[PDB]
Parts: C-alpha cells; structure tokens; sequence
C-alpha cells in the first residue's frame, strides 16, 4: 500500500506530440516497472490490443498484422483464453505477444496479493496449455485501474506493467460507428513512441487497423512490439 484506486487516463496527444500522464502519475510509473510510452525519440509505434471476449474479427486482425509484418501484444482474459483457444494458439504460431490481462477480469485493487497472484498465473497456465510457451510477463489492469499496492505487488510478481497512451472508443458494441472513425483516431493520435491499445470487437476495426498501419508507414512509422520496447530501453 497505499491502496488508493486510481485508472489509467491522459489528455489525448496533440499535434503527434506524445500525451503526457502528469508529474503525479509520471512518478508512480517509473517508481516501478510500468510505462505508457515507448521510445519518444524515434518515429516508432507499438500495437497492443485488449482480448476479452470474441466478436468475430480478431483472425482478420491477425491476417492483417501478418501481411503488414507487424508483431501484436494481446492482453487476453481467462475467458478469452479458454473460449478462443485457436486463436491464442496462432498469436502464438504467428510470432506475437500474448500479455496477461487476469483471468476474471476483477479490479485488482479490491484483491489480496494471494488472489492477485492467481488471477495471473491461471492466464499463464492455461496459455501454456494451448501453446507450450510463454511470454516475458506483461501486465494490462483490467478496467485500467491499478494503485500503489497493485504496481508493487504485479512487480513484485514478475510482472512489467503496460499502459498506452493511444486508445478510443472501438469497444461498444451497441454503437460501432465503421471504419474511419477508428482509422482517423488512429492517423490523428499518432505520435513518436505511442503505444496504441485497440479492441478487435468493433465492425470493420481489422481494415481500419490495415490502412492505419499502411498509411502510418507511408509517414514514416515503424511499428516494434514490446519485448522489442523493452530490449531496446535496457539497451
């Protein structure tokens, strides 16, 4: 502890200027092992993408990736995990990254360090499961929301906690408004060493996300993951 419930937020960027969280958050990041942005100083953009559920186009997104060439981070859910195992099978087969987004889905900051503890591993053990692999460990909060405690004790469990600081609203089911709105969001908000956290549940999201990253190149982005994030800094 402290144990002060706090979610992950940022005004959007600006001018393709990287957002900035605030002195206050900015402290707590580096105080342990969690970020929001990557390289700031090279024209670099990192997808990441929020798996809770399955709504039909995550193997598009994947073809997607796959013609592009890029490697994709996947924070998955339990549920995902056990209601999609052929697609964690081909993140996996298809050279990507599968990060730890706990098995419920519960807000952290309400569990002890034991419940905390297996709501991450039971991720890792059914992943390895389907896959006989496992990943450095990566952890998205569900909900977003985290405190003092929970950065301690995930860091404490191993875990290097991811942010983003590129993200809108591709999550509504009840309102999907198609393929520019999530193919603007993305040409506007970027920016040097964004991490985007996208949703592969959205109508038409895949080709978004295909002449986002077609587009993004064509400005001069190149698009890591986040094992490379992190073996570039520790570089």
């Amino acid at each position: 502890v402290p144990n002060e419930p706090i979610n992950w937020g940022f005004k959007r960027s600006v001018n393709h200027q990287p957002p900035d969280a605030g002195k206050q958050l900015n402290s707590l990041i580096e105080k342990y092992d969690a970020f929001y942005l990557g390289n700031t100083k090279e024209k670099t953009i990192y997808l990441t993408f929020d798996n809770g559920y399955e709504n039909g186009y995550t193997p598009k997104v994947l073809d997607v990736l796959k013609k592009h060439r890029v490697t994709g981070t996947f924070f998955v859910t339990g549920h995902f995990v056990k209601d999609q195992p052929q697609l964690i099978k081909r993140m996996s087969d298809e050279g990507h990254i599968i990060g730890n987004h706990s098995f419920h889905h519960p807000d952290l900051t309400t569990k002890t360090a034991d419940q905390i503890q297996d709501e991450l591993d039971s991720v890792n053990e059914e992943v390895y499961k389907i896959t006989g692999k496992q990943d450095n460990l990566y952890l998205r909060p569900p909900r977003g929301v985290f405190s003092e405690y929970v950065l301690k004790e995930t860091k404490r469990l191993g875990y290097q906690t991811v942010f983003w600081s590129v993200a809108f609203v591709d999550w509504k089911i009840n309102n999907q408004k198609g393929k520019k709105y999530a193919y603007d969001h993305m040409i506007k908000q970027a920016h040097p060493g964004a991490i985007y956290l996208l949703h592969t549940v959205s109508r038409d999201n895949a080709e978004a996300l295909d002449d986002a990253i077609t587009d993004l190149k064509k400005q001069g982005y190149t698009f890591k993951s986040i094992d490379d994030l992190m073996f570039e800094k520790e570089m």
